[PDB]
């Protein structure tokens, strides 16, 4: 039984793209496979207070739909909020909220995805043309192999360590900041160091604070101080649809200028309330004579050891131009993540797939792997986009209409 | 032909009902009739940079169906201006926007409303007891009669002058502040008094600020300064739906603690933003040397007489325990409005019609009037129900829920 | 030995007059009495996150002096803080930190204020006419009684308790939340009653949310849910200097409009923020599946009793008109507080002190009360002027101007 | 008679010299020249609702001097606007009642500037060493010479047109906007092309839109749009004091790492209020179908030619790589400035100041030129230290520390 699409992965992009093949009257086949138990949005970071940097209207289908089933309002209304929430005048739900939209919109859903279930391997399927590939998943069971006319891949970010530096026992990715922290002593982490200074460095510096008085914070980023995010109304404009088109068909001049200008809207950036969140509690230890934040700035961690008791954390300081030594008990490395990468994946097909001259894959506005002529399966990339979508390739802005326009490419082959 | 039901009025309340009734699965007949030529929505104060004081969220069905094709998120979408609102990140659409909102609701209906068409009388139909009841239209060319199973009621808010004061052509009521002014000679109108302290009165000093540069403007109001309006979280859920439920179960000491403690989230009180603009301006004239905004206040308006070129205002002070004239070319009145009251239009049925101690209608909980055996066909109010489901009568805080409790009530009967 | 002016109380207010005693080029001898070993201002609601509610530049000498040695700005740089709280751009400055600007003007200070002195009688001094006033001190040692021209009662607010209702081992008034809160265990707190519906049962409701996440807490209030304080910039004119002259000047007309329209300023409001912080905690919740925030609206407190374990709260439901028990482990009564009265200190001297038709204490302009003409002594009230200078009395919004005027006013008549 | 200091220029740096000398014990003789007839504080771009971008805490003396006579907030007290502006609660006041102060603050001082009276040239005193120096100004009337034992160069920021573009009768830098705005006949500005995308072009666009309701304005700039100023409690901190300090010892990646990451504090960068609002007249006339506000970006303005009775702009879009022309009546370049060089007045004793590798001067932390031993009169910069103390130079975050320390080391050597 060959689908017409399958997809991998099941974190919100995917969702959206199960959501638009439901809404579309296309009859369209498809299966989805995702590794993990179930849905699993960035759970290492849920932190309490922790809020969507997209707003509410942007959510699985609006954009595209105005009067889905599946929209965040539809949510909110079953569930008997919608009232309240709106008397609240937030455009920006909690993270917590978020998460507990994408499982009942997957519930809701008339097909079923596939847990527990890991693609391991994308291969050619059998002749000429090729027609079909090969999904190799691995289950805890028993390994299988699907057939799709197309696939959709989603497999979301990657965390990225700094050079030099491994994750282990005391030393920690963001990523899996609470996976470790609640399984600690509660007093055995009274020094932490936390490298970057970006959204999650924030908020893991931010939860410290206002989770046990005695913690001892080091904050450790480049800059001289956090970065505000660019929100502002005309630079958020670079995740319109229409700004797709604008960064897609500009030249490579015009690709670096949104780069240059307005990376600042996501990437290294802390959002304006947390930032002032920080600097109030900085202010108050101050007056108290407790200071506990420790801001180390201008500054890289570029090693990291246990030695006895202690992690040593070696510190570049751009300022004496001199690498030194602090002492905590636990690293937690907030320094981003790199971007899905397709490639690892592909290992048959990648040569069937067109690079540029840098070596990158070179992908049509609708989302499609350029192939080889041989091949005439759909590969789509939701993610791994970067360099030909533009900034909104591994975020939330964009979820419906991208969902959409894959879809329909899908049913104008087929 | 009798229809299930006739709506008298066709403001928001009874667009809010054409929609309901069109989303009801019930096949209910239905007519419309209004008065004016078109939609019109208080545009006497359509002023430049008048906003919504309700949440877009808060549309003629959302609260009710989280996925009409009436919400006020449809329309942006029709627009093409659904990702440059989402953008703004702010709650609340202008007026001038919200007036093409209920053009464009009015226009995707299937019904066709009545225009140019005055409801001059309600009478009992040929019966006992009645099963219906006949409204008369009045149109410019004729005069016709129609026969109705149930009426709704929604002619709107009543114009209120201050005591002892007549409209004229030199004093105004704040609601047709624009039909008088803008064709009026600009060098003709270098001073105006405004009376009032709400947010008509504030919205009318703040426009005549911003549009001539020269026009004088005296603001007379018996509080010392405008007062906010309090639009926090908590106090904004006395427009909860169940809490319309909690005042019309509630006591008649409960009702006045509504009324004591939360008529401030409406009457007699000024946006947050708009004070806040207001002061600005009079800082920044005294900063200039060169005052234009005087703040009568613990005051009120006792007359006004025309006195050659001069519109003489009389005055009176609480400080003082005075009266004094104050000479100006313009008295604008900003001082509110009284609530509908349906026995006008009743008549010869107010007597089937049963009243309370006070003297006032008595109204189920789904907005249809008592009535005494007499009567079987419903008579159900939209607007002139302060008495009995509290603040939220007049307002556009809960459009979708009343409406389809009415149609559901029009249904449960038939 | 008799002084000029002698201050009973040492809080924020006759802090202020201190400082204008020191600034006035006028050689006045003073001295101050307070009860408590220190400043201690309202410690028992210095919560964590409270934050003032007026602006720094109303501080105690700025409006008056724009380059007070005395000033919050000045404080700041002493304390090398100026610059990194202009860096953060809110006017409103913890309590926690104005709390030490107390402090550290005092020390400042060249006068000496005795503490552990409670002023217990104010007696008329000898001869005839009465041309000073005999104050009597009691410290925990001795007792002693001194001299002086004019007095400055600054005793503050008094705590009021619902009627019917006694503060005891498990019934508190917000005043004292903190003492009892930090001797109790924490295990022992897990259900909490708060009445009330203004600023202070806002901050205890908000603080035990944010402190104990098992605790469950009963917000009981006579509103549908808290009404916003009005702190919006022509509202807020009611505490300028030239608005006490215009409350004061005006008729009893006028008056009852600054109540009617303006008490929502001040009384049984919440601040803005901690409406919308409280209503983020509930919402959350909500969304967690754990509701700990239970409001009781349209509703009072009538009464407490402690029954074995428990603390029984008798509550009124005016939606029902009904009365029911609700059982917690604590009542905190955030139920407000009554005008300082100069009445109880005065004893005797009130017999030469004029009241009103309504049996009130005149008062002049300038914080003097109206005495027949056989008082000569200058009785100034810093508080208790709700009646006669409007609703500024028991606040900090005119602290400068105040203590200014008054001093003045003494020195005018001195000669 | 010779002075231990002359002052060229008197701007608000100048004018925080002036006052801190006054406070300071020394007794020192001082002169200040200032080519124009008054105070002039970018009156060219003194548009009715422009903001300060500082602090009114951060006015002549404050943060040195809590009590100064000096004060902004000295200066409401004395004008009987304190009460008024605190009711405000804005930390912003107008750049119209700024300059108000900067007037108030000149009469004041004891010290009577010398107005009209430019400096032309500043030349070695007689002998070596050198102990004095020569100041040459020229009156309307005569030129004459000063001496001084040091000199204070605070001469400002210089327009900078863009390459291949010279001012002209319809090319205007935004500097000279109002002088020229203001002579033109309304009825000739029909269309206007503002040239950049930072602070200035953004309140120039703000104003057109404001003031006719028929100007049709291009906005032509390099970014997307508008990018965020960062004006977060930390991102302030770059101008605490103690920053100087750690730009003026920090390495030169580290001086680096403050322009990386810290340059849109300030430059190319416009105020979220002002975005918001350009934002919000967008929307609204595209609400009204009547568009006027045309936003060009990635683009730049390359060349200007008048042809007939248009100003042809030459506008080279980075999307398509490729230029066209653009008609309009008056361009407008808000293009930005050239940092203060101090070497156009010092001619020959340039000879005996210490440039760097890359030929920048060299500067002590308390402000003054690094000379050789042949010099040892004290030449002072406020203005032209980027390079050496960082991005506080221009700007008004500092004054009353930066006049401070040069007080104080006048005061040392003498
Ligand atoms: C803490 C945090 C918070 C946010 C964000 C990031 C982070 C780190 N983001 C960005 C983030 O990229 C985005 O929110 C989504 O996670 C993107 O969804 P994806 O479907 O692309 O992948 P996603 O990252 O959700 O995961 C895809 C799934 O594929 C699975 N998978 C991987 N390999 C597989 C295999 N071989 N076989 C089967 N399954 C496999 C993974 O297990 C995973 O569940 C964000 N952006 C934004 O615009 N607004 C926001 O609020 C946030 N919030
Ligand atoms: C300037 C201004 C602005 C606002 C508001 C009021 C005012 C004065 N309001 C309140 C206002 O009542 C509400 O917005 C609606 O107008 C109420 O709808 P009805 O449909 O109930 O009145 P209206 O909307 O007042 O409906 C009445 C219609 O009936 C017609 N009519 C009257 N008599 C008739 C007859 N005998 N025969 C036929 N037709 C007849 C009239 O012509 C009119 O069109 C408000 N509230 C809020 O919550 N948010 C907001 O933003 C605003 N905005
Ligand atoms: C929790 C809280 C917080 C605030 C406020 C109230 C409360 C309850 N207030 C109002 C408050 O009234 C004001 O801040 C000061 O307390 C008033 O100064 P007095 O100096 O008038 O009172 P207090 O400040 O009450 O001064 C009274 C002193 O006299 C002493 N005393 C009493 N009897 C004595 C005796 N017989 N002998 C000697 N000493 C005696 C007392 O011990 C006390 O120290 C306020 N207002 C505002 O405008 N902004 C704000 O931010 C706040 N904050
Ligand atoms: C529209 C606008 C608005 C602002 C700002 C810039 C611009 C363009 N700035 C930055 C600006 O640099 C700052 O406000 C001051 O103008 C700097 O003072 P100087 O005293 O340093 O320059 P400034 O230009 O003010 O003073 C220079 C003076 O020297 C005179 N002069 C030059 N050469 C001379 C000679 N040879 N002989 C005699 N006189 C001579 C000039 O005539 C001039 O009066 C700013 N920054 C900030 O931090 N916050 C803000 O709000 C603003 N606002
Ligand atoms: N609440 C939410 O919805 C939420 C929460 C967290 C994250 N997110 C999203 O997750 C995505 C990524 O955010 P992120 O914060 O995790 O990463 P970033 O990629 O946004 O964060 C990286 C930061 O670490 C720094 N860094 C790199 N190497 C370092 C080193 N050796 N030592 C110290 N610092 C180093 C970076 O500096 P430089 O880049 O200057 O070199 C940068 O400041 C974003 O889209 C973000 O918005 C969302
Ligand atoms: N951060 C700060 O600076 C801070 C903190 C706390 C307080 N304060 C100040 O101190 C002053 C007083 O504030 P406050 O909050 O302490 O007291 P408050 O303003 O007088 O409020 C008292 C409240 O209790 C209610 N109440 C009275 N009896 C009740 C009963 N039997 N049951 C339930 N509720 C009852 C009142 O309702 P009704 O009046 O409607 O009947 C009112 O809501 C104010 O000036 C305030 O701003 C300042
Ligand atoms: N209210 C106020 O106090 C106020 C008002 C105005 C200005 N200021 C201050 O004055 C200083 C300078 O502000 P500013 O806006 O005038 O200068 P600016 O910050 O340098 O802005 C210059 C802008 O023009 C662009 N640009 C340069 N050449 C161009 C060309 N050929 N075509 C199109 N665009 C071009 C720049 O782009 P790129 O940088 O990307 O090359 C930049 O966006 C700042 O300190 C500022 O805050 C203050
Ligand atoms: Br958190
Ligand atoms: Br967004
Ligand atoms: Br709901
Ligand atoms: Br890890
Ligand atoms: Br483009
Ligand atoms: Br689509
Ligand atoms: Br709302
Ligand atoms: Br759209
Ligand atoms: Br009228
Ligand atoms: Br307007
Ligand atoms: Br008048
Ligand atoms: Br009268
Ligand atoms: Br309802
Ligand atoms: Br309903
Ligand atoms: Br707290
Ligand atoms: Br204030
Ligand atoms: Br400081
Ligand atoms: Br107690
Ligand atoms: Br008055
Ligand atoms: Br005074
Ligand atoms: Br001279
Ligand atoms: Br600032
Ligand atoms: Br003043
Ligand atoms: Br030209
Ligand atoms: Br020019
Ligand atoms: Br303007
Ligand atoms: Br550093
Ligand atoms: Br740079
Ligand atoms: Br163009
Ligand atoms: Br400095
Ligand atoms: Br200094």
């Amino acid at each position: 039984p060959t689908h017409d699409v399958v997809g991998v992965g099941f974190g919100p992009a995917n969702l959206s793209l199960a959501v638009a093949l439901e809404e579309s009257p296309a009859a369209l086949t498809s299966a989805f496979f995702e590794r993990r138990a179930s849905i699993s949005w960035h759970q290492g970071m849920l932190l309490p207070a922790a809020k969507m940097q997209v707003s509410f209207l942007k959510d699985l289908a609006t954009f595209r739909n105005p009067a889905s089933r599946f929209s965040f309002v539809s949510f909110l209304h079953e569930r008997g909020r919608l009232v309240r929430f709106a008397n609240n005048h937030d455009f920006f739900p909690t993270r917590r909220e978020f998460h507990d939209y994408l499982e009942w919109a997957e519930s809701k859903l008339a097909h079923e995805v596939s847990y527990d279930s890991e693609v391991t391997a994308i291969r050619p399927g059998p002749g000429r043309p090729v027609d079909s590939v090969l999904v190799d998943v691995s289950t805890p069971e028993a390994t299988r192999t699907v057939e799709a006319r197309n696939i959709v891949i989603s497999t979301g970010l990657v965390p990225r360590m700094p050079a030099g530096v491994q994750s282990d026992e005391f030393v920690w990715h963001s990523s899996r900041f609470l996976d470790h922290f609640r399984d600690r002593d509660p007093r055995s982490l009274r020094r932490v160091a936390v490298a970057g200074g970006g959204q999650s460095a924030a908020e893991i510096v931010r939860f410290l604070h206002d989770n046990r008085p005695d913690t001892v914070v080091h904050a450790i980023m480049p800059s001289y101080g956090y970065v505000v995010a660019d929100n502002t109304p005309f630079a958020n404009q670079i995740f319109d649809p229409a700004a797709v088109d604008d960064y897609f068909d500009g030249s490579k001049q015009a690709k670096d200028a949104f780069w240059r200008y307005h990376r600042n809207t996501n990437y290294s950036v802390v959002d304006d309330e947390v930032i002032r969140d920080l600097y109030r509690r900085g202010y108050d230890d101050e007056v108290a004579g407790a200071p506990r934040l420790n801001f180390v700035n201008l500054a890289h961690v570029v090693g990291a050891k246990r030695i006895a008791d202690d992690t040593r954390v070696t510190v570049y300081s751009m300022a004496r131009e001199e690498s030194y030594d602090l002492d905590v008990d636990v690293l937690v490395c907030a320094t981003g993540y790199d971007p899905m990468d397709p490639g690892d994946l592909l290992g048959e097909l990648a040569e069937h797939c067109v690079q540029d001259a840098e070596g990158r894959w070179q992908v049509d506005r609708d989302y499609r792997m350029v192939t080889t002529p041989d091949l005439r399966c759909g590969i789509y990339l939701q993610g791994g986009t970067e360099h030909t979508h533009g900034l909104s390739s591994s975020l939330l802005s964009n979820l419906a209409t991208r969902s959409g326009e894959i879809v329909s490419s899908i049913e104008r082959r087929k």
